[PDB]
């Protein structure tokens, strides 16, 4: 377990012959109102573009998912809800440890980059059709309705 | 764009501020046959434990996702089958460009690390019993299944 850099959201590590890249724990927040999704958009440098994603964040020193969860939906959409967890994934499992906790977020009420409320139906049709690019957390959403919310 | 590192399966580069990890794009293929489904698991040093994961793989050079994806259920499943692309997703925007091509496969024929077929509902109740982590492409999967192919 070799370092090769340590970074403020990533560390680069090896292995022997693996490269590992050691990633803060996240938590994404499906949140279904009148039939819309609570989708965000950012400019992403990794990636170059703006992907249709779900309120998300790095959890902070102290805090745990379900307090992570309520920040980052307060945070990035500036509402609140009643949080119920459903389930974890780790984003790569190939190459980084990040680890994503999902939760669904009900009873919406606002407490004070980009605010997307869109059918999932729609946020699938345009995907199709090659109009948007989904991240983990926004396709997860997507498929979270159709499997459960309908 | 400057970078610090250029390995194998990863580069780690800068953009003033963002810490970004280059990294291949893949295929994950779905499969579902006498209502389970075709699971793969297998060490993985980066998170220390063996998700519940989907066949899957980084695009070679001079390959494209369909090939990819062809490639990759033969390799770790020794099958083939009728495949369909569904959508994508990059698998941590706010870091890396990694994205992930998924396919459905159909009709599968026996053509040539571990191999689990479970029912997707078992898989879920595992992984909520706290018996079993899951990769993005894991839940995607079951996802999928839930919403879909029932
Ligand atoms: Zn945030
Ligand atoms: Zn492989």
């Amino acid at each position: 377990r070799t370092y090769l850099y340590r970074g403020r959201i990533l560390n680069l590590a090896l292995e022997g012959r693996y490269e590992i890249v050691e990633h803060k724990p996240a938590v994404a927040v499906i949140a279904l109102r009148e039939g819309r999704m609570l989708f965000v958009r950012q400019m992403r440098p990794a990636v170059g573009l703006a992907p249709l994603e779900i309120p998300a964040g790095l959890i902070e020193p102290g805090e745990d998912p379900l307090e992570a969860a309520r920040r980052e939906l307060a945070e990035e959409t500036g509402l609140s809800g009643d949080l119920t967890y459903l389930f974890s994934y780790f984003v790569s499992p190939g190459f980084t440890d990040e680890k994503t906790h999902v939760f669904l977020a009900e009873n919406l009420k606002e407490v004070e980059i980009e605010v997307v409320w869109m059918r999932p139906e729609e946020a699938l049709e345009r995907h199709q059709r090659g109009e948007v690019e989904f991240s983990a957390t926004g396709l997860v959403g997507v498929l979270y309705y159709h499997a459960f919310l309908r």
